[PDB]
């Protein structure tokens, strides 16, 4: 698993379930291009996004639709999404993980990249 | 300002000086539209971007040069850049400042908005 | 001012008015001598809480009353309090201005630091 | 396991190793009491700190110490420590997570609260 998405709720301090996670792919004419997606699990947690094969080196964006979250649970929210854009870099092995913490009117990123 | 935009360098302790912000409105065609941009000043803030006549309703995208800002420090960092994305004035006219705290593996980023 | 402290709800996009905040400054003997309180205002800063005189090196510690804050609204948050425990001036004297944003299960403080 | 620590290191964007942590009970008296303490372990985290049996209702204080880790990495960092002081409350099943995101200027931290 060389990329992972984590989300949490600082409203109900709580992982964020079931929130949509695209992933895309800068492609040469710089648009963005469908790479990976999901939905947050029980844990907050997404997995199994891609394989060491596929994620090669390029600008990766990580779309959390977080409008939709806040929606769900009534709570008006600022955000359309949080976006976290950044470039894959080998580097030795890598494995990263994007974390957010999400609250209405504002959120926090955070990227773990370790070795195993 | 219908819109300010603060950066601060949680590293430093400092405001982020010289950062370059681009904002874009969604347009009709669901692409990008540029709309204004700039560079923080020596406070750390980005005043004059827009007038409340220009800031119609529409969904806007705030993206903050990070990684130019870090690569000048010397430091090679995560993300390539902070956006931020979100509906504004539906409602009416708002007034919104959009902060971003910066370190080299993560921000944050909050909105205070206010009715004139 | 030489400290300046600045709070910001995550929940309501607004600056957090009316937070208790109390300063305290550790004594020859080990214990936290009381310093400084006051309250934000509707902008959510409290300034006037010192003079570059009263604000001698020492370590400070910047509690603020984050739980009240929150049942007043409604919410009954995870923490007691947001504390902040700092040297100051020794180099010298500096202005800090401290920061916190709330949300009701966690918080984020920043400070900006400047020499005069 | 119904208390673990997790601390993250922003500037790295690595987990925090060899963090000290303290955890203290507020006594009858007020004063703070230890209670339990460790390092981070290589990804970041203390668990073993206490268990179901011990861990009853109270006020709690998490001491963590940011600026000896800072200290051995070179960095100056603006706190003594970061502090996270909650009420444990019974409220059905609850295991708590206090996570600690580090940079030398900020901290963010956040409580996770789940029900196995």
């Amino acid at each position: 698993c060389p990329l992972m998405v984590k989300v949490l709720d600082a409203v109900r301090g709580s992982p964020a379930i079931n929130v949509a996670v695209h992933v895309f792919r800068k492609a040469a004419d710089d648009t963005w291009e469908p790479f990976a997606s999901g939905k947050t699990s029980e844990s907050g947690e997404l997995h199994g996004l891609t394989t060491e094969e596929e994620f090669v080196e390029g600008i990766y964006k990580v779309e959390i639709d977080t409008k939709s979250y806040w929606k769900a649970l009534g709570i008006s929210p600022f955000h359309e999404h949080a976006e976290v854009v950044f470039t894959a870099n080998d580097s030795g092995p890598r494995r990263y993980t994007i974390a957010a913490l999400l609250s209405p009117y504002s959120y926090s990123t955070m990227a773990v990249v370790t070795n195993p």
